[PDB]
RNA sequence: UGUGACCGUUAGCGCAUAGUACAGUAAUGGAAGUGCAUAAACCAAAUUAAAGGCUUAAAUUAAAAAUAAAAUGGCUGGUGCAAUGGCACAAAAAAUAAGAAAGUUUAAA
C-alpha cells in the first residue's frame, strides 16, 4: 500500500536485470572485470534463463 | 543415469524403513527385527553279554535287479547360499556472482 507511480516504474525497470542466464549458455573472459561496456563473459546464441 | 580386487542382516546408513517402540518434565537420546537347512554350550535317557557231534559221489544258473547303524529326543539360530537394502565418487542437469543505482552494454543470420 506504500507505492506510487515512481516505485511502480523502478520496480519493472530493474525486473530484467534480476533474471539471469543460464551459466551453460556464458562463456567466462580471462580477467575481464565489469567496465562502461564491457562485461566479463559473452553469451552463447540464444540464451536461455535460469530454469527456476 | 553410469562404474567398483566397496558391504551382504552383530556387515553396509541409526533404519533390507524407524527417527518408529521405548527412556526423559523438557531440549535430547535411541533399539530389536529377511528367506531356507541334523552347529556349540546346555538338561533327561542309554552299564554289563551267554551257546560244543545228522550217516555226504552226479546240484543251480533267459538276462538283469534285489540282505550290513558313520548321525537319540530337545532348546537355540551360528555357519553356508541369494538379494526389491546400503557406501564412494563419476556423467548430465540444477543452484550461484556482478561495475552502476529511478537510465542505455551481450544482438548469430
Ligand atoms: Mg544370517
Ligand atoms: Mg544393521
Amino acid at each position: 500500500d506504500k507505492f506510487d507511480t515512481i516505485h511502480y516504474v523502478t520496480a519493472l525497470t530493474k525486473l530484467p536485470g534480476l533474471v539471469h542466464y543460464r551459466g551453460a549458455d556464458l562463456v567466462m573472459r580471462d580477467g575481464v572485470q565489469w567496465s562502461e561496456g564491457v562485461k566479463p563473459f559473452w553469451q552463447k546464441p540464444n540464451a536461455q534463463p535460469r530454469k527456476h
